[PDB]
């Protein structure tokens, strides 16, 4: 009763006022939000009550200004691992746990909405801002999503899933056209949406910038009423990215209900200001006052909830050290081991020969709205020595000089903020023999860096390792093995890079991708078995750029897109790669563990309206550790072409001790077996496969069961 209370007393340029952002905070002639560093505020309007609720990044954790002018306070957050490797991890209660921790921090700082989780697609590896989504699946992507945002909501607080939708590079983002078809899009980018939406119900969605089949999806009714309203029943408000769009009006009359940030004339002198926009148009009849309370209302009945609407007094003292503990159990079950030829873990007391400048800088995570500002952040390094492991103190030594050296430099000096990418070959040929003879193992840290606004590119440094990099592996390679000793790499990057031309020369490989503020402790403790790795990759590492089957990325014309199409549709990630028999350097959900697992005992049965399947997964090996397994249908082949195979369930073990086995029980509804025909979903009648496995091409065990009727529905 109090929304249409409220809205019942609004005057006509209140509602308005209601729908724009109040413009970027602190920047350009704006005023600091109440919470400094926040991302947006509304437009308060003390008349009726209402407040000004706070807007904030990210999907790695809260980011605002960890200080603030005229206070001798503090306001750090947790930064946490990168939402690819929150993926790795393939737990849902951990995700809902990461979650919580957010949302608490969310709360106490003081903010109403956290402007996470981004969930697009993986549809190409090179996209900037992958290291801050999920999968390339639609239902990994979905399900983590949806623990995630009810973590955050079980916190009093607001999600926002983004960006709705298709947003799969950051080449011209807000200006480019993106074609794909409505089946790969209800199928694939919308699906993962679809999941989050109907399982978590976030508070918000957020509008991606760019134009979907023809129109911004800030300004697109069929995505922002038709699918997100009429057909999923999203109850919610939208917001748009910062900026996006070219036109309030029609931002709003797509149901698009909360212009962000606001005042974009500041950005764009083409732009005229919204409020006085939205208000001619009312004035002239090109808008309806009856959409415009539509919009509002949309936005009272979500934060009418939100703490700032009762004057939560929030304390500015989240648990910072309980929630670094979250922060580092999200990590140490989202490493993924890629490979392991008896190099790990590392014998206690091994002398470790650390090589690479990531062990020093070491990349927490990507950058842009993402990005967090954490009390600490423990280099790889720092990990080591904390935990007091054996390594090369003349050579960290070395190293540390090193980059002070390079980066007070000209050419590798920080520039605006980037840091030029060092060379890795600095250490002679001799000097290195002389490692090999004095230590017992190496590590080698490769690391990369991207983030929001720039797309990587398939080149050396980038996709590829650099010259340096690989003679760097060979050297160490070369030099350790003829000593006898086993070399390790550990990967500190946000996306898949080239692995098939060095990998043999090495015995042990980690994926650590970016961990957050705890990422050194993740890392010492994952060389020395204290974690055993249970990540599983969400997305596919291709053995060369060229096998990405999105070859239009970044779209035409290359150098300044216009529009991208998507040719390669519903076969993505691993659909592709499983249809058309092209093999991936390493698979989607491909993850080695210290231990090993027996699955067995399937039992597969169908009553016709849930797909009900079991199996048992024992601990076969000497080191307690979690398992995650996937349960791959593959449809029969009908009517319509379709997949190899789909993940449609997955599942992660607690910690088995050798010995130990769990009893799995996944529920699949009928309707998630659908394929969409251009109209309809429909599940077709006849025999699927069931297929669960360590991984996409390591299936464990298989059975089948019968749909016998046909069954359709319409969006
Ligand atoms: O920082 C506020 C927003 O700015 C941009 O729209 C980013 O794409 C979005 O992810 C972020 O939440
Ligand atoms: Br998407
Ligand atoms: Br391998
Ligand atoms: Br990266
Ligand atoms: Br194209």
């Amino acid at each position: 009763e109090k929304v249409n209370e409220i809205l019942s007393q609004l005057t006509l340029e209140e509602k308005v006022k209601l729908v724009v952002g109040v413009g970027l905070p602190g920047l350009f002639g704006n005023p600091h939000s109440r919470v400094a560093g926040a991302a947006g505020e509304t437009h308060p309007v003390p008349r009726v009550g209402l407040p000004a609720f706070v807007l904030a990044d990210g999907p790695a954790g809260l980011r605002i200004n960890p200080t603030r002018e005229n206070d001798e306070n503090t306001y750090y957050t947790t930064a946490f691992p990168v939402e690819i490797m929150l993926a790795s991890t393939w737990n849902r209660e951990l995700l809902e746990e990461v979650g919580k921790a957010m949302g608490e921090e969310v709360r106490e700082y003081g903010v109403d909405v956290l402007l996470a989780p981004a969930m697009n697609i993986h549809r190409n590896p090179l996209c900037g801002r992958n290291f801050e989504y999920y999968s390339e699946d639609p239902v990994l992507s979905g399900e983590m999503a949806s623990s995630f945002v009810k973590g955050v909501q079980s916190q009093g607080v607001g999600a926002c899933i983004k960006h709705f939708v298709a947003n799969n590079q950051e080449t011209n983002r807000m200006v480019v056209d993106t074609i794909v078809s409505e089946r790969a899009l209800r199928e694939i980018y919308l699906r993962g949406f679809e999941i989050a939406v109907k399982k978590s119900k976030p508070w918000s969605v957020m509008s991606a910038y760019n134009k979907l089949n023809g129109k911004y999806c800030s300004q697109n009714e069929w995505l922002l009423k038709k699918v997100l309203r009429e057909e999923w029943g999203f109850e919610g408000f939208v917001m748009s990215a910062w900026y996006a769009g070219d036109n309030p009006v029609e931002q709003l009359k797509a149901g698009n209900d909360l212009i962000m940030p606001g005042k974009a004339y500041q950005v764009n002198t083409e732009r005229r200001d919204e409020i006085e926009e939205i208000m001619e148009a009312l004035k002239e009849g090109k808008l309806s006052e009856e959409v415009l309370d539509e919009c509002v209302r949309n936005i009272l009945k979500v934060l009418v909830n939100a703490p700032s609407f009762k004057n939560y007094r929030y304390s500015n003292k989240p648990d910072l050290e309980k929630h670094a503990k979250v922060a580092y159990e999200a990590g140490a079950e989202g490493v993924v081991l890629l490979r392991n030829e008896e190099a790990l873990p590392l014998s206690e007391n091994s002398k470790i020969a650390l090589f690479g400048t990531g062990q020093i800088e070491t990349i927490k995570g990507g950058t842009g709205s993402g990005d967090t500002h954490p009390r600490y952040a423990i280099s790889i390094l720092e990990g080591i020595k904390e935990r007091g492991l054996n390594f090369d103190e003349e050579l960290a030594k070395t190293y540390e000089d090193y980059i002070k050296k390079m980066r007070e430099t000209e050419e590798y000096k920080p520039r605006r903020i980037i840091k030029p990418k060092l060379p890795e070959n600095f250490l002679s040929e001799k000097e290195i023999h002389k490692l090999a003879k004095k230590n017992d193992v190496a590590v080698i840290v490769i690391s990369r860096i991207s983030g929001e606004g720039y797309d990587r590119k398939p080149v050396k440094g980038d996709f590829y390792l650099s010259d340096d990099e690989t003679d760097l592996i060979k050297t160490v390679s070369r030099e350790f093995h003829e000593q006898g000793k086993k070399v390790i790499v550990l990967l500190n990057i946000g996306s898949p890079v080239e692995v098939v031309s060095w990998r043999d020369l090495v015995d042990g490989i980690l994926l650590v991708w970016q961990a957050g503020q705890e990422t050194g402790r993740i890392v010492a403790d994952v060389l020395t078995g204290r974690i055993n790795p249970s990540g599983k990759l969400p997305t596919t590492f291709p053995r060369d750029y060229s096998d990405v089957p999105s070859w239009t990325f970044p779209g035409e014309p290359k150098d300044n897109p216009q529009k991208v199409v998507y040719e390669e549709d519903i076969y993505v990630g691993y659909r592709y790669y499983d249809t058309f028999g092209v093999e991936p350097a390493y698979e989607f959900g491909y993850g080695l563990s210290y231990t090993t697992f027996e699955y067995s005992d399937l039992n597969v049965s169908f009553d016709g309206e849930t797909l009900r399947v079991q199996y048992r997964i024992e601990n076969t090996g000497g080191r307690a550790g979690k398992e995650v397994s996937q349960v791959y249908i593959k449809a029969p082949k009908g009517k319509i072409d379709k997949p190899f195979q789909e993940l449609k369930a997955f599942h992660k073990t607690r910690l088995l001790n050798p010995g130990e086995s769990e009893e799995v029980v996944l529920e699949i509804p009928v309707r998630d077996l659908a394929s969409f025909n251009g109209e309809e979903w429909v599940v077709e009648a006849g025999e699927y496969e069931v297929r669960v496995g360590a991984s996409s091409r390591n299936i464990k065990l298989k059975g089948t069961f019968s749909v016998g009727e046909e069954r359709r529905f319409k969006p």
